[PDB]
């Protein structure tokens, strides 16, 4: 298998509030946004790093049922779901550029092994790491 | 923003088991595997992918408590949790090699506008799209 990660799913509450979230705060750029069939199709990526979409996915119907959307809701919004890390060039000034725009953080800049690493959480409940290396 | 993504986090039941699939089954390589105090730091990836790393996080204890642990471990053996989407040259053939190794595809290879894509699922029971660029 010679295979390459084209794609990420992040499991959102509601797919407005993230589509907001993602490109206003956060500074994504939007790669897709289309309803085909019941399902809106929207994924969004950071500026010029094209060839990871991050995809913005309803937890609700038709795709999650009754019992899975709930229990699956309330993990989201305790903060259950860390969706990986953000490399960036440096994590303070990101850091003060996000705080500026609204953002929450679960952990502020911390000096670490060999670089500096915040964690932020978006509009769902769900965490990135920040880290500058 | 200026980022990429250079981690992304897979829930996983066990993770020696997760280990076994993801390097013996989808043949990725071992990144990283360490501790981190009471945590083990496992990560895997494409061999042709070096800066993206698949991080391999125990849904457990001292991560999560015990009410969180159930929850959870009960919606991922669901198959609640997609990561995302393996690009691949040729879905089919992948799809061949996959099921041969063992690997469980809850959908065959289709054909959609954008090429062919299939859907497996770990040992865990999390699934990913294999996705190629073929009409």
């Amino acid at each position: 298998m010679r295979a390459r990660l084209s794609h990420v799913t992040i499991p959102v509450l509601d797919q407005d509030s993230a589509k907001a979230f993602y490109t206003e705060k956060l500074g994504f750029e939007v790669r897709n946004d289309m309803t085909i069939g019941e399902l809106r199709w929207l994924t969004v990526g950071p500026k010029d790093e094209p060839e990871v979409e991050m995809v913005l996915r309803k937890v609700g119907p038709p795709e999650y049922d009754e019992e899975t959307t709930a229990h699956f809701r309330d993990l989201i919004a305790k903060g259950v779901i860390g969706v990986g890390v953000l490399h960036v060039e440096n994590t303070r000034a990101t850091y003060e550029r996000l705080r500026q725009a609204g953002v929450t953080f679960v952990q502020e800049p911390v000096k670490r092994p060999f670089g500096t690493e915040a964690v932020f959480r978006d509009d769902s409940g769900n965490w990135f790491s920040l880290n500058d290396s």
